[PDB]
């Protein structure tokens, strides 16, 4: 896209480890699926377009960006370690809306909603197996 934004996570890196777990499992299976199709996901299924949205400023405040697209490419193509590194992943796309938004905003509200879901599912993340 455009040299304005910044390209996107790392979501492919052969030095790094990566494994299977039962926690990754469960949250592309069960966290990620709900949170996806969830009627406010949409906003948050691909990096910020800080061009298309004229927010010019956006990537000056939002300097950890992450997004649901992202974490799915990481879940399916196992670049994760460990459940912690994906539910970092989560909290810190949380967190750039929480930042960069104004409480009440219509993307605070759609972030919410997304994130009283997530809590539920990762309260039930399964013990490591
Ligand atoms: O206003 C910032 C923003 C825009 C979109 Br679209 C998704 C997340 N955050």
């Amino acid at each position: 896209g455009s040299h304005m934004n910044p390209p996107p996570p790392e979501t492919s890196n052969p030095n790094k480890p990566k494994r299977q777990t039962n926690q990754l499992q469960y949250l592309l299976r069960v966290v990620l699926k709900t949170l996806w199709k969830h009627q406010f996901a949409w906003p948050f299924q691909q990096p910020v377009d800080a061009v298309k949205l004229n927010l010019p400023d956006y990537y000056k405040i939002i300097k950890t960006p992450m997004d649901m697209g992202t974490i799915k490419k990481r879940l399916e193509n196992n670049y994760y370690w460990n459940a912690q590194e994906c539910i970092q992943d989560f909290n810190t796309m949380f967190t750039n809306c929480y930042i960069y938004n104004k409480p009440g905003d219509d993307i605070v509200l759609m972030a919410e909603a997304l994130e009283k879901l997530f809590l539920q599912k990762i309260n039930e993340l399964p013990t490591e197996e």
